[PDB]
């Protein structure tokens, strides 16, 4: 619990535990590994409606409160509004359902998961098609603000927004709350320098996902893409500091003022990842890592690259 202060006065731990696992992984695993994460020292826990794991992640949190390991106030829990629920009337009900699943009174953070609105319904991916929806995200934002005012979410933010999409929210007439963060794909191959500079200028925290190079799911990621953790510069730095390529990638983010997530469903790696606070990179190390930037977003599929609100300029 190194934390940063958000623009609404709440505090966010700078290291977060990623809870997504693909559908093939048994649901019970999320319970086990979230408990391990809390035991290792993670306090920021990142979930979402999309993950089909809120019940398990919520149970892990409740279990660690029950056994006296943590208090609710010690945990920073995030969920996310899925893209089929962007229409304003659907936002509060979506959050309420997430709270019901997790058996929590509030989330610390609620995000718009993606700007890519989808046809309303209970299909995660609505043939089918994929079926897109055209929704003014400023209206979705107004509904998010009402969720904060109701006490359902302590803080509200966005995810996968580009600068223009963020700007549209920031310059909305009658804006009540700025997004506290923008959670985006961010790692040495896609370091988001310009977006980071923008976010900092607006008191918006950038939160990095796929900071370790993603789970390389064949549905969304080209197997040909270079494997981040196999990068020779990261490996050389790991050797230099007697750490691991994953630790180098995580430390890089912290030193740029980026809040970083790390998913692992492996006990040893969960414990390893908290070691990010135990060492430093020099200016020259950071420059070497900056040199890796190559405009590689691992999530790169036809299923969304043609969405009218797809955030990347490809
Ligand atoms: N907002 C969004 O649209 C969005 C998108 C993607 C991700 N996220 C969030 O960000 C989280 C993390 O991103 P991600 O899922 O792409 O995964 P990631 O954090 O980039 O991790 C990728 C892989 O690295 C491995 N790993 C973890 N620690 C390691 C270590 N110390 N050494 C070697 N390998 C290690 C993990 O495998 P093992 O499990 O086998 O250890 C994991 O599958 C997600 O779980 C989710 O919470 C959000
Ligand atoms: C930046 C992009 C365009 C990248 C793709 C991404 C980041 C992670 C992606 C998901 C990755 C997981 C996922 C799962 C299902 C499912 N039905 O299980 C359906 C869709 C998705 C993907 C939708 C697009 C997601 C939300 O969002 C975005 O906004």
């Amino acid at each position: 619990q190194q934390c940063v202060k958000l623009n609404d006065g709440h505090f966010m731990p700078v290291l977060g535990f990623g809870t997504y696992a693909p559908p093939e992984v048994p649901r019970s695993k999320a319970l086990e590994v979230t408990k391990l994460a809390i035991e290792a020292g993670f306090r920021h826990i990142d979930s979402a409606h999309l993950y089909n794991n809120e019940e398990q992640v919520g149970l892990a949190i409740r279990s660690k409160i029950a056994d006296g390991s943590v208090k609710r106030e010690d945990i920073f829990y995030t969920s996310k509004l899925w893209s089929t629920f962007h229409r304003p009337e659907l936002v509060r009900p979506a959050l309420e359902n997430s709270l019901k699943k997790a058996q929590l009174d509030y989330v610390d953070l609620y995000l718009i998961h993606s700007p890519m609105s989808l046809k309303p319904g209970e299909e995660l991916s609505p043939n089918g098609k994929v079926i897109f929806d055209i929704v003014d995200l400023c209206t979705t934002w107004e509904a998010m603000e009402k969720c904060k005012d109701a006490g359902l979410a302590k803080s509200i933010g966005v995810s996968n927004f580009n600068r223009r999409q963020l700007e549209m929210i920031l310059n909305k007439p009658g804006l009540k709350y700025k997004p506290v963060c923008n959670q985006v794909e961010c790692h040495p191959y896609f370091n988001r320098s310009k977006l980071l500079d923008f976010c900092k200028s607006k008191d918006i925290v950038l939160v990095a996902y796929s900071a370790l190079g993603s789970q390389r799911d064949k549905r969304w990621v080209d197997p040909n893409s270079p494997v981040l953790l196999e990068d020779p510069v990261l490996c050389a730095l790991a050797k230099k500091h007697k750490r691991t390529p994953a630790l180098i990638a995580l430390r890089y983010q912290l030193q740029r003022g980026v809040v970083v997530l790390a998913k692992s469903y492996n006990e040893q790696r969960i414990r390893q990842n908290v070691q990010v606070f135990e060492f430093q990179l020099t200016a020259e190390d950071m420059k070497a890592i900056d040199g890796l930037d190559r405009n590689l977003h691992y999530f790169n599929s036809d299923s969304f690259a043609s969405h009218p609100n797809y955030p990347y300029s490809d």
